[PDB]
């Protein structure tokens, strides 16, 4: 009932050559088959679960604690030990290493935001090529991957598992309005912003682990997945685009249970209005206020879509 | 069956000027906090409508019962200019109630608020160095939070969730500090006394929500009460973990005001490291940033706890008295 | 010489405890801030090494006259134990002459550096509510800034420049600020008003006539910024402003009459009006909200001639408590 | 021995969509730049008025000759919209001239900019996967920038400051720094730099375009520091910056001088590879950083090229 736990955060790990991603499905959004893994980089927050760690609290009985520093190393021992492709099996993996060396521990939860790279563009003598030395810190959108393992009578459970992208921000220089809402007394043509979170859930938890990459759903797919969706549907509101994107994934991979969404409206002002469209357009930013949708589609509401006469719903073949 | 579904506007930043002042608060032996005069009322607020009518303007892009963003942002400035309550959870939960009131096909509201800080300030005056009342300092230190959440019920609306805190307290005490007994295995750092640095996160829960209100301020926990609090406990006691420390503090805010079923915390240790030793303590002594990981504690404590205290005979936990 | 050429280390956290006191600083009537105990004397410092033996470090990848940067950070976080003065400008040109002392390869030596600061709190005891000696709160408001600039001279080395000032003052007036007269053509669209509740981040930074005044041996000639930042938040309080330009025209020349040994105040201000939504009384009970992103900012020097010429103005507006 | 005295308008946000093109740049082995399509031509710009008529402003609260900071932002929005040209530094010297035309009691406008940076992207279509023409990611990654400052002569008006770059550039090198000082203070993996560079113009014009031949591209720039990274085997940081300033003057001869900040961001070793990078695990360091500062000069490159102990090499045309 309480809540109780400690930690590390800010646990920056880079292992250079993990194993590399390879054998993933090809789809029609994407041409992302395979990640390198030359860099496989994170930034991991752990935290350590049990009824045994009451009485560090209530009277500073250091007894059971494992150091919070002694946890760090720990997670950065097992990044250079860990033989896998995937950051949803690393965590795991540390997860239940954890369990293994704690018996007092009842359960352990690390997240993790990739610390990512780009490949980049080089001259050389044989022409301009990717680099195989040199790679660019990106800023941009980024992996995330929670995993909680628990203990049971007997054995381990994962309790919770996520996998996500995050801040994917995108914009489109197409005409887009937004119409037909309440008008009332609380009531006061742009390039629609936005800005995504995405996350998904397997049915089969053990195929994020990246042991049949057939199986193994790849952030980067899923950005893909978003990106064509965005480009393709004349959408109607955030609501209506996230909902496209959703039944696009869960079409893609049938292996998923759940995509869930969270997004920013950050669209720009209009300053001085283009002389035909957006030609001679002129913007700026807004006032600090954005609208933002959380939302979660499932593969029943996939199944549905496709009974439907009346679907709107459409994938590349 | 429950698919996630919200929408809403954040960044709400509203800044209400001469809002009526909170007074009248519990008087504690920890604090001189008895009174904000609330000249400037401000904050960042964030919204969010829920409702199963809303399904459809996802799966069908119908906006017919979508209430805009930006009429919502208009809805929450223009209830600031009319609230004649004196807190932050009092104006959060007439919000909400005036949301469910005015568009019957949502279920339920939820507001999050951060506190836009503002300090009193002393200026010189030919009547010496006072406090101005027209002039004073964004504060970027620490500041309240608050959360509610009202959904309907058979006979009307309910707060479901409700939460208070302050947050970002950072605080150093320059006094030798150890930490010992921890597990030693073959994952413990090869090395073998510095200024434990803190940030805390504190937060508590009303055992009647009303008395979140104000409507009686005697029942309303300040946030700057419950800041004083921590920092004297910090001050007096001599800790041996900050797992240990934040006991100790819950136990007195419960202690203070028994209107709280329960306080929790979320800490960070952001202990520098030693560069050069000091040569008489901390006399002398040179420290600078560590790497960047740094130690976290979630913990709540609760009136069971403090009940236990006060009827354990070995209990180390002390308190000043009234 | 025209050539840009230096190197170092930046992010230089030094934190010295139980350095010297300040105290003894001026009496002034906007401010009570008489010393600074200095319990905690900390800073994030930015040095950098500069002269022609460089050169080749960079043409010729030869790194024989180089002082590797972590060195650079050892020296410093060394020389703040040593130190047995009391401000942050004495501790720079402290470390900057030990560093042309050391290396003489070296032509100068640069130190920046932004207080990482600390407030004194209020502590429950059983004698009452009093001032905690123990416990600091980490402060993320105003900050004490300082850089010192030392060169090799052929009679030893001089100060080539010293800077000293106060970063991220954020004030607001709630009304008391007037912007009208402005020129009104096709590009205005902005209402003039009588009244607007101005909301400022100022930078303010000084010069001293003699610079060793800035070392603190004598505290009374030591110019402490936070008689400074008392001083342009009294100014704001008290002045009917009818422009920032104006508000720091008059801090200036406030800063300069109670510190005659400064040579100059210096501004790099900020301004963000909030925009009304709901208009309050007046002005008692309005709602405000923030504005677009785009921000007016001011830069300003203010000399003591100027102080000079508005004291012996028929025609001067300027008043001092 | 004159008093500083200037005020403007910042965080100016500047979103001009379907500007005119920028093509015809000089193409070069380090880079496969050759066009900008200005989809859409953002930027964060920051100006500052200037003039002797501006001291009662100050001193008297007068504000008959003030230009309000408001009007300053309509007045460059409305520019964005009429300018013609194709780069950065050809619309800040426009907007500056246009404020001195229009406002005879100022002596010099001062503008800065940073580009508000969006990135092409791919996505899946019914023709395949294809670069889109309507949506574009936004780049927190690196950045253009530019300042231009016009001053009146007797005669009309001249550039009297001119700065062209590109900032906060990231890039890590995997592969494997000695001879420094060893002395009592001397303590002393993947080397990870930042890097800011700068570059000014034998002519400034070439800054406007007009010509875009004579136009030097920061993506052009960031290629050719980003390949002198890949191929060179540095000595320090130091010696990195003086080759890829070598270079860039290299290819541009109309630039005088190329101006570098660096950041020295290595990570921190915490489990040894077996061998090699195989195995290796890094982490963040302390906060301390290296940092330097260099400019290189046309003269330095004709000195290189005609030595005989020079280590200059660059890529064939």
């Amino acid at each position: 009932e309480r809540t109780m736990f400690y930690g590390k955060g800010d646990v920056y790990v880079f292992r250079t050559y993990a194993n590399p991603l390879k054998g993933l499905k090809q789809i029609p959004e994407s041409n992302f088959t395979e990640k390198h893994n030359t860099i496989f980089g994170m930034n991991a927050k752990v935290a350590l679960k049990g009824e045994q760690l009451l009485t560090s609290f209530t009277e500073g009985d250091n007894s059971l604690v494992v150091a919070t520093d002694s946890m760090k190393n720990f997670i950065q021992r097992h990044a250079a030990s860990y033989e896998g492709a995937t950051l949803e099996g690393f965590l795991q993996y540390v997860c239940e290493a954890f369990l293994a060396k704690y018996s007092h521990l009842d359960a352990v939860r690390l997240e993790a935001k990739e610390y990512a790279f780009d490949d980049i563009q080089v001259g050389t003598d044989k022409g301009v090529v990717t680099s195989d030395l040199v790679f660019r810190k990106s800023r941009n959108e980024y992996v995330t991957a929670t995993v909680e393992v628990a203990r049971t009578a007997s054995g381990t459970e994962v309790v919770e598992q996520a996998s996500g992208i995050a801040d994917i921000q995108l914009i489109k220089v197409s005409g887009s309005s937004f119409y037909g809402y309440i008008i009332d007394e609380y009531t006061t043509d742009r390039p629609l912003y936005i800005f995504l979170n995405i996350g998904w859930a397997y049915e089969n938890q053990d195929d994020a682990k990246g042991d049949n990459p057939a199986n193994y759903v790849a952030a980067e797919q899923v950005r893909d997945i978003a990106a064509s969706v965005f480009h393709t549907l004349d959408n109607k509101s955030i609501q209506h685009l996230i909902y496209h994107i959703g039944l696009t994934i869960l079409d893609r991979f049938p292996q998923l249970t759940e995509v869930n969404f969270g997004t920013n409206n950050r669209t720009w002002d209009t300053v001085v209005e283009g002389t035909d469209g957006f030609k001679g357009a002129v913007f700026t930013e807004p006032r600090p206020p954005f609208g933002f949708q959380g939302f979660s589609v499932h593969q029943e509401d996939l199944a549905r879509e496709k009974a439907s006469a009346n679907s709107e719903y459409v994938a590349l073949k």
